[PDB]
Order: structure tokens, then sequence, then C-alpha cells
């Protein structure tokens, strides 16, 4: 039906998730056995959107990173297109917090620097994301987050994370992160309306509820996130070394990528080659080509079960 060449490379198992545009399925990468996660989008149901796809699918491309759920391939058909892409078993961050009613500050920190240091990346990319929230921000095996939904990116997004700004690129990531902040510490939106005008009204006004179990130092990081003007809103630079940020770590936060593809792993450039039936040098001139089809997917998925491996030994 056209899903039978992605069936050559994986076997499917069931959806995982929905969102507007995409079913998200998990599978099976049937080469190496590696688990992953697959995004399947109707083109012809895409209809005017579409490009907003081939945006996500260019960032995505660009950027790799340990808190940035990683790309492995793209297919293109007739009527769909598939990501594969990095499974997260750990689900949303939205529905961690809810488990919990919210989160003490302690752990609110831990979450927020590992969001700071991939936003920081994707800054530092030339992108600004335009819809952070907490639907996308996963937990992989490790609890550790993964940034996903990159549609709206830029070099839009729900309304009570929207800047003010923007409702009339890297100031308004800011904002978000300061309602994520808020969320994290309360439980609740510091902007909530089941109208749209009434909530409209409530951001620009920028006065929201503070609850008495915050500390002062982090009131006043979501003030300095929370400034209405862009202007006066505090900048990435100086988030990344704010006291509240730093409290009790002798480490600011490193937004660097810990994960680049310097060169090529032996181990898995050997595995390959054998496979393919090419020699290692050949199999090193194809895999730097980069082109997101199975000989990129497999690649990548090999170095991802080395690298959990390695972790265990
Ligand atoms: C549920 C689960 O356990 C799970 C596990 N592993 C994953 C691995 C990758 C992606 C993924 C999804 C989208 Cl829509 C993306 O754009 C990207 Cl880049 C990755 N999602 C999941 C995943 N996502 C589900 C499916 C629905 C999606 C929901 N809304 C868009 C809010 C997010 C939650």
């Amino acid at each position: 039906k056209d899903y039978d060449e992605l069936l050559k490379y994986y076997e499917l198992y069931e959806t995982i998730g929905t969102g507007g545009f995409a079913k998200v399925k998990l599978a099976c990468h049937v080469l190496t056995g590696e688990m992953v996660a697959i995004k399947i989008m109707d083109k012809n149901a895409l209809g005017s959107d579409l490009p907003r796809v081939k945006t996500e699918i260019d960032a995505l491309k660009s950027l790799r990173h340990q808190h940035i759920c990683q790309l492995y391939h793209v297919l293109e058909t007739k009527n769909k297109i598939f990501m594969v892409l990095e499974y997260c078993p750990g689900g949303e961050l939205f529905d961690y917090i809810i488990s919990q009613d919210r989160l003490s500050e302690e752990e609110t920190r831990v979450v927020f620097r590992q969001i700071l240091s991939a936003v920081a990346y994707v800054h530092s990319q030339g992108y600004a994301h335009r819809d952070l929230k907490p639907e996308n921000l996963l937990f992989d095996e490790n609890h550790k987050l993964k940034l996903i939904d990159f549609g709206l990116c830029a070099k839009c997004g729900s309304l009570a994370y929207a800047a003010p700004e923007l409702i009339q690129g890297s100031e308004a990531d800011v904002w978000s992160m300061g309602i994520l902040l808020y969320v994290l510490m309360c439980g609740f939106l510091p902007f909530d309306d089941d109208n749209v005008m009434a909530l409209y009204k409530k951001i620009m006004r920028g006065k929201y509820e503070v609850p008495k179990w915050l500390s002062p130092s982090s009131i006043l990081l979501l003030q300095q996130m929370l400034q209405v003007d862009p202007k006066k809103r505090i900048s990435m630079r100086n988030l990344l070394n704010h006291p509240w940020v730093m409290q009790d770590y002798s480490c600011p936060v490193e937004w660097q990528s810990k994960t680049p593809l310097t060169h090529l792993d032996e181990d898995c450039v050997t595995e390959l080659s054998v496979h393919h039936r090419s020699s290692r040098q050949t199999m090193e001139d194809l895999i730097s080509s980069w082109q997101y089809d199975h000989l990129t997917a497999t690649y990548l998925l090999l170095l991802a079960k080395k690298a959990r491996l390695e972790h265990h030994h």
C-alpha cells in the first residue's frame, strides 16, 4: 500500500500516539533489532501544511544532540511521509508532571537545565522552536529529556505557552520556557481560560498568581522570564548562568552537543560492510553522503546500540 517499502526495513508494532498531523508507531529496525518510533504523515491530509513538514525535516537533519530526539531515516512514498525516530519509552513530560501533581524545586531544576541545554543548542544552530511545552518533551529510557516536534521551527504553537510578541524568536522561546518553569513548580498554568479572548488579555496583562511554596529566587527568575516586553525579558545568555539555574551546581549549563559525528565508528562500519558486501573503505565513503536513507539509519542505529552496551561495560 506504499507501506511495503517501509516493511523492507522495519516491522511495525502498535500506534503509540497521535497529533493533528501524524500517527506515531512503535517499530523495529529488522537489521539491528533496535526499537524506534515512526512518524507517519499523509501528504493529502497535510494539504497546505506540507511545507512545515519539509522545515521540520531539514531542521532535524541539522540537529544532533543529547536532548534532541534523533532522526534516523526519512522515507517518502506517493501518499505518505515517514520519519524514523529515537524511541523514548518514558512518554511526555506532561504526563509525568501530572503524576507528581507538581515537582519539587530541586527536581524542576534538573528538568529545566536539560530543557535549556537543548533550547540553547537549537538557537546556536539558528533556529527557534516556537512550540515549547511539556507535551513536546519526552523522557528516554534513562529518564533524560528529548525535545521533539520541530514543525513550527523557524530559521505559532499553543496559546497558553505563546509569547505576547508572537500573538500579535529567541526571546519568545524564553517566554515559553518561563511558562514551563511555572508549570513544573506549580502544576497549573500561569495564564488559563476557557475563553481565548479572556486568555489573550491575561497574557498581555502579564499578571499571574504566585504560590506560597515557591522560593524567592525562582519567583524572580519567573518574572525575568515572564516579561511581557521582549526587550525587558532575560536573554538566553544570562539564563545559562543565572543564579537559580546554578543553585547547588558547580557546573553552569552545558548546552553544547556531546554527540557530534566527529568520525565514523569502526565496529559499526565493519558490521555494515559485511551485510552490504563492500569494503570498510567503500562503506565509509557511502556513509559520509548522509542521505537519511537506509544506510544512514543502520549506521546511526548501530551507533546507538553500541553506545547503549558501552554504558553497561
Ligand atoms: C508516546 C510515546 O511513548 C513516544 C515514544 N517515543 C517517541 C519518539 C519520537 C516521537 C516523536 C513524535 C513527534 Cl510528533 C515528533 O515530531 C518527533 Cl520529532 C518525535 N514520539 C515518541 C512518542 N510520542 C507520542 C506520540 C504523539 C506525540 C503527541 N503530540 C504531537 C503532542 C508525542 C507522543
